């Protein structure tokens, strides 16, 4: 019931891609918390809530931000926990911003860094859930089934 | 000694950012195997490789690639192990293509992306680590030393020539 | 009667631009087959389709996909026919991205890649036009025809 | 001996690019013509070949240019043969600039478009190939033979110096 | 009343923006033709255009296009008259191929390139009326009322 | 021997680039002068300059500039005179910020850019003397006979090294 | 009551953005103008306002411009008061243009760049006021409440 | 001698650029403190360095970084001291990581950001230098005959080699 994986997002702005990651998490019953959270903002929330997430049971964080988007790397930097980014796309740049300064991590401090948008969203919940599957039989199951699902609802022919 | 952690890479071009991720697993002490798998010049071979994966006992899979890079998709394609991406530096465009053919991958496969060149590789092998510390509590202890050893081997100042 | 060109395309999403490819065959009356196949969440599909293609009688395939775009190149790497592809664009990257995973494959695994988009869908059908018109001269000649009416075509003066 | 396949250039700079598509062709048994023509430098030069083409007996046409890359567009725009463009990388764009200005053709002038520099050639090459394999065995036998030990050939792990 | 410049675009598509050169050169009373050419679709329309703009008195030639715009560069490959092309924005790539395209052309054909969009099929008609003024006193009396004008008429303060 | 072009730079490094805008114009006998104007670093040179461009005979301005290329724009916002800019290349950004910061002018002051480099100042100078040569029957023939020999001079074939 | 920052736009087109800019310096009290300068349209106006910025009693000067951008550099050309430049998104390259015609000012003439967009010009008018506060301490005291405020507020949890 | 700007930067590779910056200073007279200082390698140590730079007499912070460069907006996200940052020059996309991590902060959290490289550095510690003599009439003279100077210098026409 406690979550193991923790959902953190620049701003309320970043909750329409987020909630794919959120939603999916919901589907495969992996217990989690959603918040807000900004590295320039909000610093020293994010220094605590890092710093101290594997202590409060959490395996997996996945972050989200636009623009500069410190947000990911900066939780990195705080915790030993595996941390997947996610690229929020914005208006001007279109998140090639946010990829970027994302993405590119220097050697000792990475981010698994996931597709821009809403799919990039939704990926970090399914690239968490087969990081707690390594470990968990149950959620392992539930993960090929979901995959599996995936690959037999493709049509054969588009409408 | 069986390896838990898979590296492949497209070609022996690959090799020189790959090792960077090669040495760092070793270096944490985690058993690995690295070979070369092309998803666009050996897809069977890929095919096999990423559907006995697990059965095989790997856990993590660090796939290096350059160019129209499907490599990393396509293992993640067959594997419901986490697959993480380096996108190799690329002559013309410095990775640019490596990166978005690797990073953009369509929502329900995923690829944990890592940055362009060598410190890509070396993070990938890093990010392997934490998934695998997770329920590994000497190589966490070995992890938890090496991260504070970088912190604290940073300089305070500049040296000037 | 039996298709001589496959058009495959990643999802339902991109048949708005790849309809053009179908149109642009069916007024050739080149015939053809549409489907949806994906590389990465169909990979036995397409590991199929493209090993079987050239024993089917298939002697063009037209691939489109957005995004990371694997299905054209995976496509060309299990079929010995010419693959041609088209970069469907998307929202953030507006097909940068499809392109650049498209048209950069490695020596030895070609795919003759378009235009970004429904024109790139409408060339691939003509370009398969035109490898089909090598050895069939009716085609060739309503392929001559249909060139002569877009040059012809052409307003002199704009509205 | 008469060429089916036409491989054309803007200059003699394109050449340490396009010599691999001519490489291959020749290796593939394939008769073909190599030249060079410019679409912004020699236009009567392009309208000329690019217009008898299809009655010289041409069946493929790979054009290669750089920078604001015209050649293989403008030929397409004068013959119905399929015509296959090569972006020749460039100094300060690193090929971008020959890419854009090649594959963004406008619907109904197609221009089959590989990768930037000598492995778009050779894929140019091997893309006219299969074209041609269509109604030649002989030729399809060797293409298939070809992609066959291509695959076999690539290592199945890393060399370390 | 003869045209001393010619005005012409790939497609009825790219009128929209080259409406801006069209509607310039009416003001300033600049003799003009307005046409529609495609290098691509109607290269033999285009090569007799531009051979024999000279011989029909046109001074310089404004040329627009979208996509891989094909249509500056081949007509400045025929003409030996100035040259002057409009990048025209489009869809995917926002111009960007259209701006490269027409700017990057090689030592020995120069295309004089104006910004992307409207404003630049309107700087191409200013620039065509500042080469025309350098030897008609009347328009260069004009042109200087225009700039005068533009000039004088930004306004001190948002509104 | 009045002046008929004025070619301006930002710096001696633009030069290296503009010298080829400089030796087109000497071979085709046009008058010119050429000399280094910032409009970042000397804008008050550049007004005095751009003011007094028409009265003192110049009809036609070549600007180059690399970086946050100004000269040319501002240069334009001074004279009614037509300038053309050549966006000199720059290190890290390869003349992407050059060629931005001259092509994408407002509504209202126009700059005829041409192509990054070397190739652009030389395209400038030609498309200087197009221009002069609308009014100068003389200069017509040089350049008609100057573009026909490059046409003419463009090889047929590829030499093999 | 004297205006100590003076924001400069290139047209009334930025206004849509440089208007965050004033909203945030009104907020904070800070005595300002507001005007519309265009570099390259009246490039006397502003060499006479940049020259004269300082005399009048200016300490921080704003400037944002669209497309090329040349009136923030221009500006700092003339004077010797820190210039802060906003990158007007446009339709086309989505202000990426603006961005690098402002950022990469050569060694000599600064311009501090801010993001592009709103944001950057909200930005803009923050670092004004941070080197404002530098010598007037109740300005800053009303600096430290705004930025924690601004922590402060951020949500815990997405709505 | 007191420090009123502080130089920090990511490590000592970026000090080839930064260095640039501490040179500006010295030669201005503005007392300076240079240091290292990573926001992804030393998160807690910036912490320190940011929170406490206004009480320790600091005025304005110029701080560089490369790749995914958050050094700058991290400082800025703990001051409330004007913070300039200088994006450092990366291998494969050529500053361009760093120029985007830096310049697109949040509204809320300015930083004033310069050009890539040596240049923005320079320019960074010119900014400083604006700021400071705001309130400093001797190190405004000073900067005045810097300008001035830096004018009066640049030539009037190019050098043939
Ligand atoms: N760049 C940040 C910073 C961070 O945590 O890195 N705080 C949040 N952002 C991003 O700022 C962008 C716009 O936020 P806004 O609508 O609150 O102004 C969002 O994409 C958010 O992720
Ligand atoms: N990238 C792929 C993968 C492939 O086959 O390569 N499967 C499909 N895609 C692309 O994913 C994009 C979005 O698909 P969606 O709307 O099903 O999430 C489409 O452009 C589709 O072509
Ligand atoms: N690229 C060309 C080619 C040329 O003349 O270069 N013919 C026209 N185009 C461009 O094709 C784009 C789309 O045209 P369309 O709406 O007729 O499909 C237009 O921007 C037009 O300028
Ligand atoms: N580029 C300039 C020039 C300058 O001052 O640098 N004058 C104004 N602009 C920009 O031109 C763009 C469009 O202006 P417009 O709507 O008046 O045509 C605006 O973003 C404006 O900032």
């Amino acid at each position: 019931s406690a979550p193991v994986v923790g959902i953190i997002m620049g701003s309320q702005s970043d909750w329409e891609t987020m909630r794919h990651a959120d939603a999916l998490l919901t589907e495969l019953e992996i217990p989690h918390e959603t918040l807000i959270v900004s590295a320039n903002r909000t610093p020293d929330r994010l220094a605590d809530y890092a710093r101290t997430a594997a202590e409060r049971g959490l395996n997996v964080i996945i972050a989200g931000a636009g623009g500069a988007a410190h947000l990911p790397g900066m939780c990195a930097a705080w915790t030993r926990l595996p941390v997947l980014g996610v690229p929020v796309e914005s208006r001007a740049l279109k998140g090639m911003d946010s990829l970027l300064s994302i993405v590119q991590m220097p050697g000792g401090v990475p981010v698994g860094t996931l597709a821009i948008g809403a799919s990039g969203a939704k990926n970090a919940a399914l690239l968490a859930a087969s990081i707690l599957a390594l470990y968990n039989p149950a959620l392992a199951a539930r993960l090929e089934t979901w995959r599996a699902l995936q690959t037999a609802s493709v049509p054969n022919s588009p409408i």
